[PDB]
């Protein structure tokens, strides 16, 4: 019912033996892969320079089966000539630096962010400013970029995820929201106008309570704030939907119209009134990373970072744990669920990179440590509370 | 609790009419006439005594305001007279008079709105006098406006219509919608004004929860099978105009919603499948049951008639709706009996009114002892600094 | 080990051609099927008239190899002459109406309820009050008639379901208790002395959120309350039963003594009380529509309406979903189970009649709508936890 | 028993005229006080220049009856020559460019952090990296000066409260806890070793829901964390302490052991395990802006922000709402609550600024906009829940 695509015990790239061979080209214990998302039998897998000796940020893997398929060398995607990092370093608007999150919308498009920051520690190197961009995917060839201005973000830092707006009729008319984990705001793009805007809110932030965990016998805290944002239909009268957003150490979620995100005067504010609102508890140890809407079930899927799990939410529901159903767990293989993804076709994607393991202990690339896998969404809900034709829960 | 008060209070209920009536052979009689609701205006308070036995003079009534409070006994005058309120021998259809008037509500452009049930509802005999049938009234020179029979397509008797929620235009006074609740039939009648037509709706949620329906309020154990009850609605929703219908049955505990887009759409009354239109609310609290519950338009705040409890419990709309995210504003076990009404007027005060129903039906209703109240109470002054006051945030689980 | 036994694309009777070249004395797209009980290789199939052009409201079957026999013609029963549609319309004691679920007992007699009310879209018309009928099944010649009183139920409008309480003795000495599903009732009646007294409660009602349903991809809801009743065993001593009941449009499952449903000042309260029980939850989509009590081995059989299947219980073990088994599943086939019976030879008997698909959608004249099945009850519950010699997964 | 011993309408300087009369040198409007904190009857007051026209950052009031005292004017502390805004704007070690909170120790010191910075609207301006002063208050003259490096906190945009931990025998051995609101963290200063360190730690920030404010009718929200922090009384052996801390945008208390904050290698931890604790909720609408321990009794003292109000909590009885009570509430004249002191003469010390009428709304310079209170702690404590003798309401 949920079957593991991809799994890797180390990342392994398609480039020339010259970029192998030369002195920290190639690190295998510093590329820890961030996302893997799906289009037509192609799979996405970003690697972002937090160190050195990464050939290539944005990659792509070719789905054959039988899965899982084991160990598939990244090609780095759209071209390597784009992949390569600078000598000098400089900016650059025809490199990529550190690519996260990338996400595939109906009109065969890739967009994602370039952070042009390299989370190194030791030296974090800001090689220029944040850009997005969107790929077509029919052609393999780059559309539009954007670099976003100073006025919105200083850096970079912490541009990891994006949530696409894409008017279901025309294709051109998009919108972008992005969401700052570290400097705890959500950056808005207008792709129409080539214009953005940035919302300052206290509702990005983390619960203070609630940023503690314990994975695999790991014990840690993390600050990180808004993190996800799922977008729901839009309303048949209004054509507005409701953003479902939370911070990563959070166990509540909350949501805003995007009428007040796709509006610019609005952001400028000091003072949002009400237009930001908690919808609830989400339970106890239910932290959340990256979650997802699926438009024809209107059903929510959650990573869940503590639980070592995926869950799900009826929307038509009210917001309670005993309407959230577990629909995968895997306390061997999800030591960190590092990206969900909702594609084309009507599935689930998700994905564990065992990043604290590397933080705070020792990766072990005898063992697998990356894992991608996949769940038919109508069928992994059918006799759950996650299916829209059994009702809710008494409590 | 301590800032509550109490307007009105009986031990039996007299009224002001010709005395051929009063002493006439069971044209009055003490312990028969019960009223139902408790409704306020420009100082002046609306009481109804809906006919459950003989010996009814009138239905709809008045009663004029003056201190000390609280005002003990008054003698109830039939409004807007009683050549509207006077029961016919004959009992046959009067279509310029009242048989029995539950709970009336107070709009805002100065009228009194309520149903003429045409119905009494005697224990061993049930007479259907006339049809449905519901009003509006002038209450700046005491005339009737306009009245309104529902058709049979809607509702057979009016046995159950003993609620009306009132939806009136911001800015036009003409456009107006009237939503009944019939706890009997577990049904929802809407009424378009302006176009003087009515439909209904049925759904599932409209019916009581078979667990959640058993009662027992001073030591006196029973249970009702009463249905959709009470309606609220929020106010208008700025992008859509439309405004959100908060509804629950009396036997449950349990709250569920609809938009007024719904409710007023006269082809989705027909279907047989209303989707997902109405939704679940969510839960009250354990015996959490309400009778009576009205929307603050000012501050967002639903105030519950709660059953079990013997209180009144508030709830800030903006918050999730959770056991938490309530208070308490009001508890009488002594002198609530069953809160048998629950309005909000013009003034921004919070109306409730207890009955003591369960007493004269499962035991001794005793004319000595005090046994109905009226209350009042300054919504934004009693919320203030509670769960319900916008001002203060919501609570979480741990 | 379950086989198919009677299955219709349509339905016809076998009645005089005049009938069936009137205008419209038969409609075949109107005529479904609503129950099919079994007694010595004769099943009973019934039409309740809920359009126009319905010949016969009851009808006998002949189980006769092959299994499962196709289009059988439906013999009026016990004659044509009572099964008859007055053009008149009035009021006949010695005609029926409209018929739903029959039950036969261990007594070699047929019971059933003739509504005497037919619901048509558009005009829904009562014709006469309610009635009550044996049938001597050796003889086929009817043993009593009873007309329910106005002062118990007024329409007969639900009364689609009956269940049978004869002394384990004396065969005179008979209570039935029918389920009305529509003004949520339990309409009581006592043979011997010729009486009857409705119940009203809490429990005969629907549950508000668990009515919703989608059987072949068709999203409905139904308001439909107390459907089923299943009596079990005397107790040794007191010689009373327990009666489990539930509402079509419930997960729930409630119990209630039949001492307190024999008793007629019981049934004239405002209050029962702690009388009636709830027994437990179900489960998840496990609404149940017509379900049967097995006597000699004290297991209860559900017909579930949503998960397109028939499932079983031992009585002995608690109420718990763990400690209850689906023995036959049918996705294809069974659509909405409409009714279950229990013969008088250890087999549990189902049957579907796509009516969902008649309401909702457009029923196929040219496929296989209308199903029945014979399950042997001690074969079927062997490997499983019904078992009565195996024990129980949850002791709770 | 609470006297308000001075108010202004608006604040003025005692400067020589040729700094009044330069280009935007004094802008009434522009000039907030921010703190106010008592020793030997005198008062000394800070206005941060958060916005141009500001003569002097840190001042003095000379304390004498009757009181309150209407409109004195500030006296530039320790002179003008050091308060002086350089108009080049480069950095000097001998000038003070924003002061916030000073506080008084036992042993005759003023301790402040100039922060350095400037944060005017549109352009906040770095003069220079913050620093941490001490002046000898019985000569006036400055003993120490030391700035804080730039491992430790970026700017000193936030470093707008600081804590005395002075060894009670020994005057030269002293720990500074500074408050950083903005940047979320806690900067230790070791005066005997002229070294510091910083403590990151999720705590330190604000609490989501809780940073909506409506004061006065002014709806705003702030994303102020760490702001206040409060030490008990040293253990006899050992000497360490309880830090009381809280963030302004927060309802919730918490405590860590000084052990932990003196401890530079403890700092450098990225995760901090269990020293730092949740004591417990404040209440509803009990965010809390600066609070104070006082020695004498044990009880600490609350600046309320929305409840316009100052509230006590005996640190002996369990952490609990009921366990508080408000010694002293004005709706009309505490607008926000700035500053809470705590004096060597057992008193407590508070100001409102109305800092959030000329954010959001006007301030009129006729109407008195400022104002500082004492009280004598322990008279104001002698009948409440907050008296030592007085039991506890709840066990918690
Ligand atoms: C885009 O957003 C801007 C303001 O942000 C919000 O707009 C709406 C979504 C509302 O929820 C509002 O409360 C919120 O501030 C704004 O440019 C624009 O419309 C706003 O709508 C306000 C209410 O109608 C209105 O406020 C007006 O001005 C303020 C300063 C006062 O004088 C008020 O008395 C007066 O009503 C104003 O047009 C504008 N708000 C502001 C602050 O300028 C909104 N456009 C959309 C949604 O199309
Ligand atoms: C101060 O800082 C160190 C970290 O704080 C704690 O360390 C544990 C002992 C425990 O109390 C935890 O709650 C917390 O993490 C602490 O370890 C240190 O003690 C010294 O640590 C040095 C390196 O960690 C090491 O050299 C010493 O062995 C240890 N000294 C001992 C245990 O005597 C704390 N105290 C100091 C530096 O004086
Ligand atoms: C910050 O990184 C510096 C960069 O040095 C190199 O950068 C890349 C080109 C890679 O090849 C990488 O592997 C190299 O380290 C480092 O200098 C520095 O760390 C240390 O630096 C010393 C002196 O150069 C060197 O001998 C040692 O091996 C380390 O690499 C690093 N600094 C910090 C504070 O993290
Ligand atoms: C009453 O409810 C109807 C539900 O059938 C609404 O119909 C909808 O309207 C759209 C556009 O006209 C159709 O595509 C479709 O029939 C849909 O269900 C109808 O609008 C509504 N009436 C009013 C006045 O709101
Ligand atoms: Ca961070
Ligand atoms: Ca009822
Ligand atoms: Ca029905
Ligand atoms: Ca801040």
């Amino acid at each position: 019912q949920v079957e593991e695509v991809l799994k890797w015990q180390q990342v392994e790239f398609d480039v020339p033996a010259s970029v192998l061979s030369a002195p920290d080209g190639y690190i295998p214990i510093n590329n820890i892969p961030m996302s893997g998302v799906h289009y037509k039998n192609r799979v996405f897998v970003t690697v972002p320079r937090r160190r050195w000796g990464i050939p290539s940020t944005l990659n792509v893997v070719e789905l054959e089966p039988p899965y899982p398929v084991t160990n598939p060398v990244l090609k780095p995607y759209p071209s390597f000539e784009l992949n390569e990092l600078r000598a000098d370093l400089q900016p650059d608007a025809n490199r990529l630096v550190t690519v996260y999150r990338p996400r595939v919308d109906r009109c065969d498009r890739l967009w994602f962010v370039d952070t042009g920051m390299m989370e190194i520690p030791g030296n974090f190197t800001v090689v220029q400013r944040p850009s997005i961009w969107s790929i077509d995917l029919k052609t393999n060839q780059p559309l539009s970029r954007y670099e976003i201005p100073q006025k919105d973000v200083e850096t970079g830092y912490g541009l990891t995820s994006i949530t696409l707006d894409v008017d279901p009729d025309d294709c051109s008319k998009v919108f972008v929201y992005i969401s700052d984990l570290q400097t705890y705001r959500m950056v808005v793009y207008d792709h129409e106008n080539q214009k953005s805007w940035r919302f300052l809110h206290n509702y990005f932030f983390l619960n203070p309570l609630e940023g503690d965990f314990n994975i695999q016998g790991i014990p840690f805290a993390w600050d990180d704030g808004i993190f996800s944002i799922a977008l729901s239909n839009p309303d048949p009268m209004t054509k507005f939907r409701t953003a479902y957003f939370h911070a990563l150490s959070s166990n509540s979620e909350f949501t805003v119209s995007t009428a007040v995100l796709r509006n610019e005067t609005a952001s400028k504010r000091g003072y949002h009134g009400d237009d930001f609102k908690l919808l609830g508890y989400r339970g106890a140890q239910s932290q959340s990373s990256i979650h997802g809407f699926h438009p024809e079930t209107g059903v929510i899927f959650f990573a869940l970072i503590q639980l070592n799990a995926v869950s799900c939410w009826d929307t038509r529901k009210p917001f309670a744990p005993q309407n959230m159903a577990i629909v995968y767990k895997n306390d061997r293989d999800i030591i960190y669920p590092n990206d969900l993804s909702i594609d084309q076709e009507g599935n689930v994607w998700f994905m564990s990179n065992s990043i604290i393991k590397l933080l705070y202990t020792q990766l072990s690339l005898e063992e697998f440590n990356f894992h991608i896998w996949r769940a038919n969404i109508k069928e992994i809900i059918k006799g759950t509370v996650c299916d829209p034709t059994v009702p809710p829960n008494v409590d």
